[PDB]
Formats: C-alpha cells, structure tokens, sequence
C-alpha cells in the first residue's frame, strides 16, 4: 500500500510537468525497494561518467593502470564543458584526478580521453557494465554526441533499476576491494553538480555521493545517489526524467521531489 501511494504521487508529478519519471530506490538495510517505470529506458546523459570512474578504478585494481600515471593531452582540442582538463592542458593530469574530474564536474575532455585510451570507447564501457551483470546499459556515442535524448531511441539509455543495481554493486558491493571502493565512495561524495537534485531531498546531515546528467534536450535530466543516513544502513536512489517536447527544460525540482517520494516509499 505504501508502494501504491508512492506510485500515485510519481504519476501525478509526471503529469504536472508533462513528462516521464523513472525511479528505483533500495534500502540496503532491509532490502526494501521501490520502482516506478523502473524497467523503462531513459537517456543516461552524463550520468554514465559515474560508472566510467568505476571502470577506471577496476583497471587500477587489476594493475593494468596506475592511479598516478600522468595523462598528457597538450594538443587536444578540448570538448566543450571541460572545466578541469582545460586548466591542466599544459601539464597533464594524473589518471585519478582526471577520472574524478569526469565524475565530479562532468568534464567531457576527461571522459572522452579516458574512453579513448583506457576503456575501448563506448563499446568498452558497455562491456564493463555487462561484466558486473548489468544487461540494460548501453553506451553508443561519445561524450558530446550522446545527448540527443530522442524519444524511442535506445542509444545511450539504461533503466532506473539497472542503474540502481549497478551503483549498489559498485559503491557498496564487491566489484572493488576495500581500499579502491573507499576511493570511489569519496569521489561520489565530492560531486559538485548535484546540489539541487537528490542532495536537496534529504536532511543536510546525511552524506550523499551522486552523479547527475543533463542532456539539454527533451528536458532530460537524472541523478543517482548512494546515501548514508544518520545511524542507518545505506540507500540507493536512481531518478531519470524526460519531457515530451524537444525544447523543454529539465526540472531539478521534479528530480528532488521524486527522490523525496522514493525515499519515503522504502522508509
Ligand atoms: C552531461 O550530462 C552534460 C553535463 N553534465 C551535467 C550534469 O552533471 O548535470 C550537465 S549540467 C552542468 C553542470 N555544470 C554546469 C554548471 O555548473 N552550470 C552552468 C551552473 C552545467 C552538463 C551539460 C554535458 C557535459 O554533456
């Protein structure tokens, strides 16, 4: 019945903005879950950088890469929205600093470079996801081309459920060892682009790590988070939104509100 009411509220919240909300949330402490449209597909946008950072950390763990290796790119034409990589064009960044820049600032330069040299491109990223048992994720195109968010296009989509599951496996599970998992946890905690999303849905005492995405088309936006509540087991919250018209703008407020509803549903 708690479930059924949470769902009516998402239903209404989506009609209010003329769009389409996908929700999955997990209380790791009880196993309780809430999903609404949790098996529908939605554009990832930048949200895949969260996973991309994880794949980097898996390669570091496997000893294929070193976390402090220098990454030089002094002749690159840096993609738009490369706020961190721009400031070190001349000197390069450590692999680790670069990966975290990709997560924490949605830096497209960091993203595309990492995917070029270390990850085998979009197919390699899809391969990583498969390898932790995520069958829904697909990345098709590179950082700046994956944002078209066209209704009915499976390219560069996942589902709220798959995203949530993957996040749990990565941020809380055993894909990454204790040391490496903690690093990844801190990277998520230091996300700078999520203040109006899932962060705005919880008491300010709770610690959140997250990755956002904003397609800038079809008013498509999303956020997924691990949440550490006061003296309580972790929650995972996954929220994805699209809108009916190409020109529509995304809605932080809707995302924050669907998060509130989702957290209550599993509470
Ligand atoms: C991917 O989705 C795109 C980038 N990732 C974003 C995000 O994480 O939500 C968006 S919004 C971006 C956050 N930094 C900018 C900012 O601080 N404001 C202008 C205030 C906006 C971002 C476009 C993109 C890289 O493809």
């Amino acid at each position: 019945n708690k479930s059924d009411a949470a769902a009516k509220q998402i239903k209404k919240l989506e009609e209010d903005f003329d769009g389409r909300i996908g929700v999955f949330a997990i209380d790791t402490g009880s196993g309780n879950t809430f999903g609404y449209r949790s098996d529908e597909r939605f554009p990832l946008c930048s949200s895949f950088k969260g996973f991309l950072a994880a794949a980097v950390l898996e390669r570091v763990q496997q000893k294929k890469l070193d976390i402090n290796q220098k990454v030089k790119y002094e002749s690159r034409d840096l993609e738009y929205h490369s706020p961190i990589t721009t400031k070190y064009k001349g000197s390069g960044m450590t692999l680790g600093d670069m990966a975290s820049a990709a997560l924490q600032y949605s830096d497209n330069g960091a993203t595309n470079i990492i995917m070029e040299r270390f990850l085998g491109g979009p197919e390699g990223m899809t391969k990583f996801m498969r390898s932790i048992g995520d069958n829904e994720f697909r990345l098709d195109r590179w950082a700046l081309e994956l944002n078209t968010a066209i209704p009915g296009d499976k390219r560069d989509t996942s589902t709220p459920k798959a995203v949530a599951n993957s996040l749990n496996k990565l941020a809380l599970g055993n894909v990454l060892n204790a040391k490496v998992k903690a690093i990844y946890q801190n990277w998520l905690k230091g996300n700078t682009t999520g203040d109006a999303r899932i962060r705005a849905s919880v008491p300010a005492d709770w610690v959140v790590g997250d990755k956002t995405g904003s397609c800038g088309a079809y008013g498509t936006a999303n956020d997924y988070a691990v949440i550490w509540p006061k003296n309580r087991a972790p929650l995972i919250v996954s929220i994805y939104t699209t809108r009916k018209s190409k020109d529509d703008k995304h809605s932080d407020k809707t995302i924050a509100e669907a998060s509130r509803i989702a957290i209550q549903a599993i509470d």
